[PDB]
């Protein structure tokens, strides 16, 4: 049995400051007064560097030596473009690193950019530029000559997993390519080629007897927070879909982020098949979301392990840890304790695709399930009951990563 940390949605705030004034203690939560301000961060604010850094030494207490880290992005502080700069994004996602590296020093971490570790923010190229260029170098120890190398050109890459895992690959997309906000990759089809390189590094592992985990930060499909909310274009959404539905057999496992909450996504093949899963791990930021229409969208500090079959990559269980950061802020230091361990908590034999399957089910039919599924995807943070049109926003996302049936679904 292997563990691997995936951590995700930092989100440094470098300005929080505990201050007298309500309107100055972080850039981050805009004009809203933030009212007697604690050390551990804001659920108002994105993360103070004292979040950050208990967030990962809570993960060496937990497990100091874990076979590898996932780390999905977004680094920098939700404030206009004009507060945050080149420079203050790559020193930003540089200190991240260097945190990383230092309380981690001899463990391998597959790394993805999210969309706001860029300047502007979503405005990801395809193509080269100074960010994706320098990046490379920060992470440099991370990356084979081969992986630098196309990290330079499109900030994606594979990694053979070491041992001792048995045949293992890491697959490290750039998804902020697609998203509906980036006008950098409007019109284009396949930005920087990256489904035609995904294709072929899934036809050979499949030749090469590999098993692949695939990670990016934007995922595919409809933020269950809400009704109707896709980041993917269209016709981007369709691509990675079709490369699930063909190459879903090499596939392991997915590891994204960018919801901050925690849930997951079913694939399905044309016979009605379960074929794969897609696991969003909750954010360390707990900031409450500025996304229209959502109501009270902050959560809980959260870092995720998993257990794995290193013979086959096999998910055996996850379990999600948190910071209840209202209490933290009434204590001298910040204690991290488990939220949950998935097997338990929807009562499943393991991780995988049929465990999820069921687990889906169950949020779909037994109301003790879906609150539970529930308060989990605030990171424990919201008890309030969800009703009927929260019960249908979180199943159909769930269920539906094409958008024509999860339009379908919602009508119910
Ligand atoms: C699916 O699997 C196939 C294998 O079946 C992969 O194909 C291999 O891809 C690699 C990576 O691109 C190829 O290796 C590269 O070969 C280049 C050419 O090497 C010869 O030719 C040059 C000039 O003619 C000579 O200089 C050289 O000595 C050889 O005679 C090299 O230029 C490449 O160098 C790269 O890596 C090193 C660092 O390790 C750097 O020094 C270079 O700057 C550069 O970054 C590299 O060695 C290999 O030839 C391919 N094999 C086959 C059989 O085709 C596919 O890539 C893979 N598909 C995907 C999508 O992953
Ligand atoms: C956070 O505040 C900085 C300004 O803080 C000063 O500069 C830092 C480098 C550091 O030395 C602090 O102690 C200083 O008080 C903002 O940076 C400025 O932003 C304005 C635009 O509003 C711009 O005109 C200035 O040139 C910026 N200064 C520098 C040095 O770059 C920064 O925007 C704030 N960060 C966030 C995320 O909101
Ligand atoms: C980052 O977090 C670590 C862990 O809590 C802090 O290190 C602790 O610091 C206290 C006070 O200096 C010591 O009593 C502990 O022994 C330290 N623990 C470890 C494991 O080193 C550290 O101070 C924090 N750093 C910042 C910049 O906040
Ligand atoms: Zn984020
Ligand atoms: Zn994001």
């Amino acid at each position: 049995l292997g563990r691997f940390w995936h951590i995700s949605d930092l989100h440094l705030d470098p300005n929080y400051t505990v201050s007298k004034d309500p309107l100055q203690v972080c850039p981050s939560a805009g004009s809203q007064p933030v009212l007697n301000a604690g050390p551990w961060g804001d659920y108002l604010c994105d993360s103070p560097w004292a979040l950050i850094n208990s967030s990962l030494y809570a993960m060496k207490e937990i497990e100091p030596k874990p076979d590898f880290i996932l780390w999905t992005g977004d680094d920098t502080p939700h404030v206009p473009n004009e507060s945050l700069g080149e420079a203050a994004v790559l020193a930003i996602v540089e200190r991240l690193t260097n945190l990383i590296k230092e309380v981690f020093p001899d463990t391998k971490v597959y790394a993805a950019l999210g969309n706001h570790d860029f300047h502007p923010k979503n405005q990801f190229p395809a193509q080269s530029n100074r960010i994706y260029n320098q990046v490379a170098e920060l992470w440099r120890p991370w990356l084979s000559n081969e992986s630098y190398a196309l990290f330079k050109r499109g900030a994606f890459y594979s990694e053979k997993l070491p041992g001792p895992s048995r045949a293992g690959r890491v697959v490290v997309l750039n998804t902020n390519l697609y998203y509906s906000n980036n006008e950098q990759t409007a019109g284009m089809a396949d930005p920087g080629e990256q489904f035609r390189w995904l294709g072929d590094v899934l036809s050979n592992a499949s030749r090469d007897g590999e098993m692949v985990y695939v990670i990016g930060h934007v995922p595919p499909g409809f933020f269950e927070k809400t009704q109707n909310k896709a980041w993917f274009r269209e016709s981007f959404n369709e691509e990675y879909l079709k490369v699930i539905q063909k190459h879903h057999r090499v596939i392991a496992g997915q590891f994204f982020g960018h919801h901050h909450t925690d849930s997951f996504r079913m694939f399905y093949d044309n016979t009605g098949a379960p074929i794969n899963v897609m696991f969003l791990t909750p954010g360390v930021t707990p900031w409450k979301t500025t996304l229209p229409g959502v109501v009270d969208g902050a959560n809980n500090p959260g870092i995720r392990i998993f257990e794995y079959d290193r013979a086959t990559l096999n998910l055996k269980d996850l379990v999600t840890y948190f910071l209840n950061l209202r209490q933290a802020n009434v204590q001298e230091t910040p204690r991290w304790e488990q939220e949950y361990r998935l097997t338990e908590a929807y009562q499943v034999p393991d991780a995988s695709v049929s465990s999820m399957h069921t687990a889906l089910t169950r949020i779909a039919s037994e109301p003790h399930i879906l609150q539970r599924y529930y308060v989990y995807n605030s990171v424990s943070y919201n008890h309030l009951t969800c009703e009927d049109s929260c019960r249908i926003e979180h199943v159909c996302a769930i269920q539906h990563v094409a958008f024509n049936t999860y339009a379908t679904c919602l009508h119910g």
